[PDB]
């Protein structure tokens, strides 16, 4: 997979950020993951951790996995970069997102993921307390 340039245009939630990328303005939805809605329990804590990731970075990037790149409300399906470190993965090792929605042929970072997941809930963090 390859990393393109996006610049952030403004936060939304936990697992939707919309973002400038190829100069339009689009709503990404972060592959292989899901957030609790805001009225959830962690809700307002995955939306401010991500809030903070995409704000507080210097370098936004986009990666697309190998299939669907538009889901079917025109979002943007990608794994969002934050100065190198991928939001994706940063959700799920703090346990503010579980792996979901993984779909065969946007997969690529399923396992690293897993991983993640598999440490947070040891570490009994946030969702997984
Ligand atoms: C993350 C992801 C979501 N979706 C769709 C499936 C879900 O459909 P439904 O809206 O019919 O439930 C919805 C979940 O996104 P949200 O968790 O943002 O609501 O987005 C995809 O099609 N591909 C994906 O990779």
């Amino acid at each position: 997979l390859h990393k393109e340039p996006a610049t952030l245009i403004k936060a939304i939630d936990g697992d939707t950020v919309k973002l400038m990328y190829k100069g339009q303005p689009m709503t990404f939805r972060l592959l292989l993951v899901d957030v609790p809605e805001f009225n959830e329990k962690y809700g307002p804590e995955a939306s401010a951790f991500t809030k903070k990731m995409v704000e507080n970075a210097k370098k936004i990037e986009v990666e697309f996995d190998k299939g669907q790149r538009t889901d079917k409300y025109g979002r943007g399906l990608a794994y969002i970069y934050a100065d190198g470190k991928m939001v994706n993965e940063a959700l799920v090792r703090q346990g503010l997102a579980k792996v979901a929605y993984v779909y065969k042929g946007n997969n690529t970072h399923e396992q690293l993921l897993r991983k993640a997941e598999a440490q947070a809930k040891k570490e009994k963090l946030n969702i997984w307390s």
